[PDB]
């Protein structure tokens, strides 16, 4: 009684051949999973960077977006291994836009084959440019669709707790990071990599589009990410002591989020939770091994009336401008460049 | 990389044809969410009750309980408005035991086509004889095998923040209950039951076992359950106060778990839950419309196998619950007298 309708859908399988991978994208998505990798389980100094926007609406500003991030990389791959945030899905408090796949055009019409077609032509055009790419995993089937391109998977602070999220991160082929809880702790991201790092068997949505049941390895590489929350922000040094003293044996490095629960409600804290990171990094902290940032062409945000959007500029929420952003990330390098002074 | 493998499944449609329901056991389903309606949405003074084990693992013992069950519910229908928890699906903290369908033998074996034919037996068989049943709403694919027979689910702690709950929820054709966060704070539930009255547009496995995108309607039947937390307890009447007051316009009543947070890790607390309740009932608060009660019939757990003890959570035993719950009926008749 609570069913309008169902609608075709085209297969992973079938999406996958009529937008296929470039050679070039499939090495760049490769290269950024070795490279997170090595970053998470400390046999690289280089700090991991998850940066872009809060949302992709708009593929061709992604793309302008992209090439001046890959310049920017290309400059400081000795002291940053930088991964683009392609978000396609987002998760509301209660209602809003849930991105790109749901609904590409922006007005309610929820042309979701359109949304997928948009997401893997999105994907491939930001890897065939050598810049890997990461997305939250909130959709438990738009994996099938889009994961030969993906480096780096996160799983929200409102999902971290979900065990069917924690299913999926088990059976996903790239680093997973975990937010801690919307409450501000820890404790839900520490359980969901333990969880992850299991196999599981459960039902999903195949390549071919049906059904089947699952089994998964269990995922050695989930991280938890420090965000924030109602308890108050956790980037300082206390929280990550905290942080620390909570990871079992075998755990990978924290990530720290500048952005959600760590702004503060303000884009314009996330430079200042940067200088807070940086100083902790410089210092000696080899727990800090990566830091996400919500970044665009320009700052701030935009409510939604398509046609009649700013460009470059955030409908969900507000990032910093790319200026800031460069600015962020150059002292973020010194930061780990002073590390390893440190270390020696 | 990370995908051992894919084992075939059989389709909900399939199923549904290998185990059929009965006349009664859709007769059954449909009478429940009727009764639950009612109730949560004010439309009748009983208290809707949700009471059974923590988990189902034992198909017999099942049938044995809701057998006295639904005796009981006849004794009291004048008053509370039953529908016994059958919970197949179990959110671990980390790892453990999934429930019936993930693994019916309990073996780390993985059966999950043997699981869901259980389940759905299971779920024939207990409406069969006229008692409705809930369950928490966990997987959002397994409904499609067993939602015809099902009154009420919930949305557990973990996964009432979830997008993808709020959105299953959305679709599901009778009334679901949203719990409090597992920090014991009720605003993701408040928040959840706003996002599932909405329409969602999502991809779904559909009867056929195919995906699909899925355009639904909304749910206008969802409630807040108060089950503590972190926080704290939140059964008595400061806590009811407080969610009061977070209520939206147009919401329904709220429902108390007696058991999780709200026992504090102790199944001999939900009596003690059940006093303050009735008091607060008794005295004439119609915001609390339901509660919950895990319950079997047998008291405690145990480690993973005895009969009618749960494997998962510690719960009350039988002659206690029949005790509790005619405590309850009396909390309901004193109500309407203050009414
Ligand atoms: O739904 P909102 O507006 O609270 O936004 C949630 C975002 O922060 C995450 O998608
Ligand atoms: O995973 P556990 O042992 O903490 O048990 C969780 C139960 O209370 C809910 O399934
Ligand atoms: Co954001
Ligand atoms: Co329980």
């Amino acid at each position: 009684v609570r069913i309008l309708g169902y609608d075709p859908l085209a297969s992973p399988a079938l999406l996958q051949v009529q937008i296929p991978a470039t050679p070039t994208s499939l090495e760049t998505a490769k290269r950024g999973r070795r490279e997170a990798i090595d970053i998470i389980t400390g046999k690289d100094d280089r700090v991991l960077v998850i940066v872009g926007p809060c949302s992709i609406h708009d593929l061709e500003a992604a793309q302008e977006y992209a090439l001046r991030l890959k310049k920017l990389s290309d400059e400081l791959k000795g002291d940053l291994s930088i991964i683009m945030r392609a978000y396609l899905e987002k998760p509301r408090t209660t209602v809003g836009w849930k991105g790109l796949i749901n609904d590409p055009d922006v007005n309610n019409t929820f042309n979701i084959n359109k949304g997928l077609q948009s997401a893997r032509q999105l994907f491939v055009n930001l890897t065939n440019i050598g810049l890997p790419i990461g997305s939250e995993m909130l959709d438990t089937i738009s994996p099938q669709y889009l994961a030969d391109l993906v480096s780096f998977g996160a799983i929200g602070a409102r999902t971290t707790e979900s065990q069917l999220h924690r299913e999926l991160a088990s059976g996903l082929s790239f680093p997973v990071g975990f937010k801690n809880g919307t409450d501000g702790t820890l404790n839900v991201a520490v359980d969901a990599c333990q969880a992850a790092a299991h196999s599981h068997h459960f039902m999903g949505v195949t390549k071919h589009g049906v059904a089947a049941i699952t089994t998964t390895k269990g995922n050695e590489h989930c991280f938890v990410i420090l965000r924030g929350g109602k308890k108050g922000t956790n980037y300082d040094a206390k929280s990550v002591a905290e942080a620390k003293a909570q990871l079992p044996a075998g755990s990978n490095g924290l990530m720290i989020d500048y952005s959600h629960g760590n702004s503060n409600k303000d884009f314009r804290n996330q430079p200042k939770v940067n200088d807070v990171v940086c100083e902790q990094i410089a210092n000696g902290e080899n727990a800090i091994t990566g830091v996400m940032i919500e970044s665009n062409i320009n700052e701030g945000n935009q409510g939604i009336p398509k046609a009649g959007l700013k460009y470059g500029v955030s409908i969900t929420d507000a990032c910093i401008g790319w200026e800031t952003t460069e600015d962020v990330l150059r002292k973020l390098a010194a930061a780990v460049r002073q590390r390893r002074e440190v270390n020696k």
